[PDB]
């Protein structure tokens, strides 16, 4: 048993905990968990090594496409008649003469045709190759279309022209390994019959340094009235308590949860400590007997005195207040029902204006209220709603849960229901929708209507929403794992969203299992994260110092001292040569020391450059540039950065042209990240300073246009003038959308080509002053400004349309502990900004309006 060994000893290093901390769990959920997800493990294994080599190669080397082979009109026009000029790269003798033929050739050809028309133009002087990308680790291994490669489309939208290198594929099947997943060591009645009512019993409470507020809920919403018990001194913590409640044990859903908390009183009710128990556990088995359930401290800024939302079990921490209860014991053990007695239960238990009402229900967005007239009226008319699937959120909403009958009747309808897109399936995912059935159908419609592209766009999201799961075992957490440990692009993110989160110890039992199992299947991806880890760690390590020890000092001893310590061989092994966390294609190879530095003040984040050791790293960029910071929350930054890029997507799928700039930003840890370094671009505020009139003069903004005409001479001028206007619009509608943080002229960045772009956003969801810099870049009354206006309006207008998508991002984020999205509340504002309530000519009206001041 040494492999195992030497496996756990990796595993414990790449999750932060050790693997034999699970194994000490004596708890059945966590052990049959451990064993089940195998089952998918081993799935993803057969999957890899189906078909030989290849099937490996495109697991580790995925092709980054759109999801659709189709070119907006716009981006197929600049095309040479429908084709694209490409240049293919070939090292030739031992001594990497690099020889490149450039070719001409049809936008939508297989990568198969663009290597043989290469071989073709080479020889003018077998399939037995492949296309990798200049300066990359990216493969075209698949046959889709050239201009579908995420790299190509780029290309082609930027006017750069496409650099691709001509591979043998033995070369990169000679680097595959052989991975061998192992399997681990650990893996080697009524049917409520109860027509009662549901009681339980709160014995005592230790660790107490008052009384007990209970409740029974089905996500957010409560199945009865809470039940406080009896006020009693803190210096005897024991109630001994029965408390009943007006809900018959058989008209509990399947997903009915008991929260509780202990509060105090001065007249002045505060809470103390909350907890959330489920009142069936995993195996289907309605509670019974006495439970020892230990409290979690009060998050900050709660509302009521019950925490619903938090997440279910015992704290890890048993130094903690522990309430003890007592569940009803009947005549055997007590099981939720089969589908099959459900579908018999269910078997026991219209006007065109009507119709036309029902979808304009439909048409609402998710945090529009349903009154309850409305609720009525759309459960009177469950049958017809199969028509228009997509208001079945709208419609779960409108279910009594507390009630067999409805339930059971909804669970058929369910288990029939048509396939809705994954943009309105996710909605579903929620902490509004707890219900087992319905949870499955969204994780069908994902699993057969959800590109990898677009998972890896929303896999913050849905790692997000893993947190609302019931349990350990379910759908949702096995179609994610299937589908990290099918594709390595989407498995390097979903460890780290994972992991980042590892310090949060009410999900860390979660997210280390998730974790134990990924690795152990992940393959030999596992040592190169493991790398990644121990150079985080050190830059941990090394940024705390900076932080305590010399923090009062002087740039230049700072520097020194970074310096110094970043010379340490230890250090200097663990931070060169490895994947960058921002985008595992790029190798890092040395350290350029020179090049690093402390930046400006802050958290004292670091500004590292690398080289980068591919073997055509001059044809893409041969030095890569991060910013490691451990200082802040990064997540706001992560979501804001995703929102961007999905308003280009939408722009650009649409026909306007507006080049956004969402560069990349991943969360570590707690607090740690990292950010990508844009090349070539400066702050307004350098702008107006290397401009300044000279040493004691003011800063004026009319100089912006100066230094963009000096870096843009000639007919790049216009070129870059438009580029900025345009990025300029989209930003501005993005800022004014999002309620983004104070901006300024050290918030805002322009590169030298006239892109523009903002970064660091701190708060959000709590008007853009067009300096007069932007507008005589842009030129007041000129059609400059006109056109400027129009790209604005169709930008808030496209943004508008999909008002639901974004709406449903948040509320998925919601369960991240992120301060600025706490309550539906703050997401309000979007509802606000995008006049949601209002019509189309009023929500623009309203935006020229708000655009005016
Ligand atoms: C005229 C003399 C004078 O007074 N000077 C002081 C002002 C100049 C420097 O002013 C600020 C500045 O240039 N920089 C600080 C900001 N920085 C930056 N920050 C970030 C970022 C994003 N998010 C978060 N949470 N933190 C941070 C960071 F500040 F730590 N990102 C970037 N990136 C974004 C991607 O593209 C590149 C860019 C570097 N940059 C830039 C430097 C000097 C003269």
């Amino acid at each position: 048993n040494r492999e195992e060994k030497i496996l756990n000893r990796e595993i414990g290093f790449a999750i932060g905990m050790p693997v034999c901390e699970f194994d000490m769990v004596k708890d059945p959920e966590v052990q049959d968990f451990r064993r089940n997800i195998l089952n998918v493990c081993k799935e993803a294994v057969d999957l890899r090594d189906l078909n030989s080599p290849h099937s490996r190669a495109m697991y580790v080397y995925p092709p980054n496409v759109e999801s659709s082979p189709e070119l907006p009109k716009h981006i197929y026009n600049k095309l040479d008649k429908g084709q694209i000029i490409v240049v293919i790269w070939v090292i030739v003798s031992p001594n990497n003469d690099k020889q490149k033929y450039t070719l001409k050739i049809n936008h939508d050809c297989v990568p198969e045709q663009v290597i043989a028309e290469a071989i073709r133009k080479k020889t003018r002087s077998q399939g037995k190759y492949i296309l990798k990308v200049c300066g990359c680790d990216e493969y075209f291994l698949e046959k889709y279309p050239l201009s579908q490669y995420k790299y190509i489309r780029s290309c082609i939208m930027l006017g750069r022209m496409p650099n691709l290198m001509l591979m043998a594929k033995e070369s990169l099947y000679s680097q595959l390994p052989m991975d061998c997943f192992t399997m681990p060591s650990y893996s080697r009645k009524s049917l409520w019959v109860i027509n009662s009512a549901l009681r339980i019993k709160i014995l005592c409470a230790t660790y107490v340094n008052i009384y007990v507020r209970t409740g029974i809920y089905h996500g957010g919403e409560p199945l009865c009235d809470n039940v406080n018990t009896q006020r009693v001194p803190c210096s005897n913590p024991r109630w001994n308590e029965w408390l009943n409640y007006d809900i018959y044990i058989p008209d509990l859903p399947r997903a009915a949860r008991l929260c509780l908390s202990i509060c105090s009183v001065k007249e002045e009710h505060c809470p103390l400590a909350w907890g959330n128990i489920n009142l069936f556990d995993y195996t289907d088995t309605l509670v019974s007997g006495k439970m020892a359930l230990n409290l979690w401290p009060v998050p900050h800024g709660l509302e009521d005195l019950l925490n619903p939302i938090g997440v279910t079990g015992s704290n890890p921490n048993k130094e903690t207040p522990c309430l003890e209860l007592e569940f009803d014991w009947f005549s055997s053990v007590v099981k939720f029902p089969d589908m099959s007695v459900i579908e018999e239960h269910a078997n026991w238990s219209l006007r065109e204006n009507d119709k036309e009402q029902l979808k304009a229900i439909s048409t609402r967005d998710p945090l529009s209220e349903i009154t309850e007239q409305e609720k009525d009226f759309l459960w009177s008319h469950r049958h017809y709603c199969v028509t228009i699937p997509e208001i079945l959120p709208k419609l779960l909403l409108s279910v009594k849960w507390n009630s067999r009958d409805e339930v059971a009747q909804m669970y058929c309808l369910v288990k029939d229901w048509p396939p809705i897109k994954p943009e309105q399936a996710m909605e579903l995912l929620d902490c509004n929708y707890p219900d087992p059935m319905v949870r499955g159908f969204a994780v069908r419609c994902l699993e057969k209507y959800l590109t990898d592209d677009k998972l890896s766009q929303y896999l913050i999201q849905l790692v997000q929403v893993l947190k609302y799961e019931q349990y350990l075992d379910n759908l949702l957490v096995r179609f994610l794992l299937k589908k990290a440990l099918t594709n390595q692009r989407i498995g390097h993110f979903f460890f780290w969203h994972l992991k980042s989160e590892m310090h949060n110890k009410t999900v860390s039992q979660r997210f280390g299992l998730l974790l134990e199992s990924y690795c152990r299947a992940c393959g030999m991806y596992l040592k190169h994260l493991n790398r990644q880890v121990e150079a985080m760690e050190k830059l941990i390590n090394l940024t705390d110092i900076l932080k305590q020890e010399k923090k009062d000092e002087t740039q230049k001893v700072q520097m020194k001292f970074l310096v110094e310590q970043m010379r340490r061989p230890d250090f200097m092994d663990a931070l060169q040569g490895f994947l960058s966390p921002l985008n595992p294609a790029h190798q890092l190879g040395n350290l350029r020391l020179e090049e690093c530095r402390i930046m400006s003040s802050a958290k004292r984040p670091l500004w590292l450059n690398w080289e980068n050791p591919d073997i055509m790293s001059e044809l893409l960029f041969q030095n890569n540039e991060i910013i490691f910071k451990n200082g802040d929350d990064l997540r706001q930054d992560m979501l804001t950065l995703q929102i961007i890029r999905i308003m280009e997507n939408i722009w650009q799928n649409q026909g306007l042209d507006l080049r956004m700039l969402p560069y990349g930003c991943l969360s570590i840890g707690d607090c740690v990240g990292l950010i990508e370094v844009v090349r070539n671009s400066h702050t307004i505020m350098q702008i107006q300073c290397k401009g300044g009139l000279k040493g004691a003069l003011q800063f004026n903004s009319h100089t912006l246009h100066q230094w963009l005409k000096d870096k843009n001479k000639g007919e790049i001028y216009d070129a870059a003038i438009d580029l900025f206007t345009r990025s300029c619009a989209g930003y501005c509608v993005a800022t004014f959308i999002l309620g983004i943080g104070d901006r300024h002229n050290s918030n805002i960045m322009v590169k030298d080509d006239g892109q523009l772009f903002h970064i660091d956003f701190g708060h959000f969801l709590d008007p853009f002053v067009l300096t007069q810099d932007f507008l005589i870049v842009i030129s007041t009354k000129t059609r400059e400004f006109e056109r400027f206006q129009e790209m604005c309006y169709k930008a808030y207008l496209a943004i508008r349309q999909h008002a639901n998508l974004f709406i449903n991002l948040f509320s998925m984020m919601l369960g991240s502990g992120m301060p600025e999205l706490q309550s539906f509340d703050d997401i309000a504002y979007i509802r606000k900004t995008l006049a949601l309530d209002k019509t189309e000519q009023e929500a623009l009206e309203y935006f020229m309006k708000q655009m005016n001041d």
